[PDB]
């Protein structure tokens, strides 16, 4: 609620989901993402495409499953948003 | 445009306006803000009230002019959003 003041909650949910998921060791599949956020498959996809065009993520198809990886740029942004969320919820 | 993906452009415009204005030496008057952003006086006011309730800004009336000052919390957030904008537009 306090984060929605400055951020687009849904696009943020996606980014941070990708971020925490990747630093966990997992390959980030788009299906897992949609299952973690409050957005339908179509929306997560639209946002993911937007991230990729902004060079924050890079995508790849492995068989029929779409894998999403953060570029260094996407990584730096997620890390700084994390400290802002910390500062926010505190 | 690339910033609107993750951020609420209008609330962001206000915060960064306050931030740059204050580090410039100026007292931040709400009138100057509305004159720098693409938001009507009513909106800048609504957003300012929201910042204050979130303890990012503190307000004060000097005569009939409203002065806005960033709390340490508001300051840290603005500084980190700045590096994200740098990273973004680059």
């Amino acid at each position: 609620e306090r984060i929605k003041l400055l951020f687009k909650e849904k696009a943020l949910e996606i980014l941070m989901t990708i971020y925490y998921e990747s630093l966990g060791g997992n390959d980030v599949y788009i299906q897992y993402i949609a299952s973690k956020v409050n957005s339908p498959h179509s929306y997560v996809w639209l946002i993911i495409k937007k991230f990729e065009e902004a060079k924050m993520v890079e995508c790849e198809l492995e068989g029929r499953t779409k894998i999403i990886r953060l570029t260094d740029k996407g990584q730096k942004i997620a890390q700084q948003i994390k400290s802002i969320i910390d500062i926010m919820e505190n």
